[PDB]
């Protein structure tokens, strides 16, 4: 980039994972988290 | 980038988790933490 | 970058994650901890 | 960076973690701390 | 940097945390500390 | 529960109602609350 | 529970109750309490 | 619980309710409290 | 509980409510209180 | 509790309220007060 | 309105808009602005 | 309004948008204010 | 408002926008502000 | 208002914005400021 | 306002905004201030 305005996002092996919760849980884990 | 302005960001090899919780929880985890 | 304005970012090997809660839980974990 | 202003940010091998929590908790833990 | 103005932060190695209560709680841990 | 770990979970006569609201809402209720 | 750990939860005659508000309301209540 | 370590929660008779509120509001109440 | 170590809650009749509010009210109450 | 270590809370008849606010309010409430 | 309670919301003139984002975005938009 | 209660609420010209986000955002925004 | 208790909002020529962020954002800008 | 109690809010032009960060930022803005 | 009670709150011509952070930032601004 000569005399110029660059953005580039050179991006590479990676795990993007989203969940998501609204309505009440009813449940009872014994063996393992539950992050929330 | 010669007389310019760059804004480049180099990423690898990550992890991008997220969880939303909006609903009151009823559980009981004995075995396993539980962060909120 | 010569004569130039950079804000270059290079992350690499790195955890991100992220945890939201709004309403009330009713939990009881006996074995391990749990920060919110 | 010759004759410039730069504002690089090298990070590497690093944990960011976060945690929020709005509502009224009811637990009761026994073994293992609880930071809120 | 040669006539220049820069802000490099190199971090490494390094674990942030953090962890945020608005509502009341009703626990009780005994074994362990709890900070808040 | 003899040499065990057990998490039950005994619940008898209870109600469990969620609402969720995300658009603007354009009412004007005179007669009655509204909590949001 | 004989040399055991138990994480018992026995509920009995109770409310849960949530709402949830993301966008902007425009009302107007003249009769009743309005709890946000 | 002989020679064991228990964390029950023995609850009755009691109402939880939630509220969430993040957009603004724009309400005139005259008749009735509004606690926020 | 003999040679144990229990983290029992016994509540009953008891009211736990919660509110929240993140952004700016436009509001004018004249009967009332209205704490924030 | 015999050789032991007990935590117990036996709570009874009480109330807990909470409120929480974080953006700028603009209100005028004449009659009755307003703690913040 | 005469001996009467009245809740009339004259509005005119006025654009009401929202939107709503949940999960993880990739984008990269070099000019203009973004809020979230 | 002659020994009455009224609560109107006349608005005019003007502008109400919201905006919400709950998801990790990946952009690279280089010409252009981004407030969160 | 004759021997009468009334609470109008006349409001006229006004922007009310709103914000919201709760995940974790990786952006880089350098031409412009970003208040949070 | 004669022999009455009135709670008049006369408001006009004026600018009301509002901006929520609650997940861990990882930028860096090198041309212009950032209030938080 | 005869005999009267009033609490009229004539405003004008006026800039109301607010931020919000709890989450840990990381960043480097060389050029601006940063308030927090």
């Amino acid at each position: 980039c000569n005399t110029a305005t660059c953005a580039t996002q050179r991006l590479a092996n990676f795990l993007v994972h989203s969940s998501n919760n609204f309505g009440p849980i009813l449940s009872s884990t014994n063996v393992g988290s539950n992050t929330y």
